[PDB]
């Protein structure tokens, strides 16, 4: 149908989006330290304490499967590599303030954003 069609197109519109704002939050993270997936040969306890591990790689991969519907969904998985990493790491950890760096920085990125799938109606 015409109407599944229309559908398909704004999601592929809310794709191209956020693959910019994933580029984005990423480039705030020089170190690359959320760019892939903690390792569990460096943490191997690392399942035994966070239940829903999260990075930028596998943000990408379900990104480019058009499996974020809305920006929410998107949030809660930068959300996640950033609360996951604050619980684990200690304040004075370079892994801890990376994640507040982040953070703080993403949020600025984040807050555009909700406003142009606003506008647009990408949702
Ligand atoms: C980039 N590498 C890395 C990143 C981590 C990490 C450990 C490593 N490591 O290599 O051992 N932990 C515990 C963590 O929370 N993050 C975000």
């Amino acid at each position: 149908s015409m109407e599944q069609v229309a559908m398909e197109l704004r999601l592929t519109e809310l794709t191209r989006l956020l693959r910019s704002v994933l580029d984005q939050l990423q480039d705030k993270d020089p170190a690359r330290i959320f760019a892939q997936p903690v390792s569990l040969k460096e943490v191997p306890d690392y399942l035994d304490h966070i239940k829903h591990p999260m990075d930028f790689a596998t943000m990408r991969k379900r990104l480019e499967a058009q499996g974020y519907k809305n920006l929410h969904e998107f949030e809660e998985d930068f959300d996640l590599i950033i609360d996951n990493c604050m619980k684990y790491n200690a304040r004075d950890t370079v892994f801890y303030r990376a994640a507040v760096r982040l953070r703080d920085q993403g949020g600025v990125v984040l807050r555009q954003a909700r406003r142009e799938v606003d506008s647009i109606g990408l949702e």
